[PDB]
């Protein structure tokens, strides 16, 4: 519904700038709840009602990300050839229009990276450049070549069971840098700090666990609006005690209403 553009490879355009710019356009569609420091996103619906489109470009290629405004999560992406790829599998219901194709897997961190924590997702500008260039070529196929050389049965079977391992990998790097970067200022701070480092940057185990509990800390955000002194198990479980620390972690909360 509204576009953002990020020139990945442009070293002079800081990641923090893109975040600050995109959050400002998103907050335009948010509400101010008393007792809740962070802006409250639009209420969730079965059919995403406002869409954030972020176009990530390199010097070579580019892709557009289709993000729901209500929960700030990726639904699919568009290639340069105009093919939309959506999270899901045959049998599901497409949220994207324009002849979208099913990726075959879902957007859960665990459709994506199994049971390995978010701390295993290496991020950075170079990491984002390769992900876009890679996904800009998302192919429909692997007919490819066990005729090249079973008796690599080991290779042959890995390819057969996890064909889009590469895609899942590139996708979960953008999900954390963009979606999660927008939701959590703890992630945007960490991703921006090491965005141009030569060996990439990652989020700590603890950060990953909080990131995965966005809904929960969003609920607490609302609970602390009513009772700001309340202690929250699910929160202290995560290394968060009070709305004050929570304000150093989440930037935008999920609307409970």
């Amino acid at each position: 519904k509204f576009t953002e553009i990020f020139p990945v490879e442009d070293a002079n355009y800081p990641y923090s700038a893109f975040i600050a710019s995109v959050r400002k356009d998103v907050i335009k569609h948010c509400t101010d709840h008393k007792g809740i420091f962070q802006p409250v996103l639009p209420p969730e619906k079965k059919v995403p009602e406002l869409w954030l489109y972020t176009e990530l470009k390199t010097r070579t290629s580019s892709i557009t990300l289709a993000i729901r405004m209500d929960n700030l999560y990726l639904v699919g992406f568009r290639t340069p050839g105009g093919v939309w790829w959506e999270f899901g599998k045959d049998g599901d219901t497409h949220l994207l229009g324009d002849n979208p194709r099913w990726l075959g897997f879902g957007g859960r961190y665990q459709d994506l990276i199994g049971n390995k924590g978010l701390e295993t997702v290496t991020m950075g500008r170079a990491e984002m450049t390769r992900a876009v260039n890679d996904l800009a070529k998302k192919k429909k196929m692997a007919t490819l070549e066990e005729e090249e050389v079973p008796e690599a049965a080991d290779l042959a079977a890995a390819a057969a069971a996890d064909p889009q391992a590469d895609t899942k990998s590139k996708l979960v790097k953008l999900v954390v840098m963009v979606c999660e970067g927008l939701r959590f200022n703890t992630v945007s701070r960490t991703v921006d700090a090491g965005f141009n480092s030569q060996h990439g940057v990652t989020l700590t185990v603890t950060q990953g666990k909080q990131v995965q509990k966005w809904d929960r800390i969003s609920k607490a955000a609302f609970e602390w609006a009513d009772h700001p002194t309340a202690v929250i198990p699910d929160m202290q479980k995560l290394g968060i005690k009070d709305k004050n620390e929570a304000a150093r972690i989440v930037a935008l909360v999920k609307n409970q209403t």
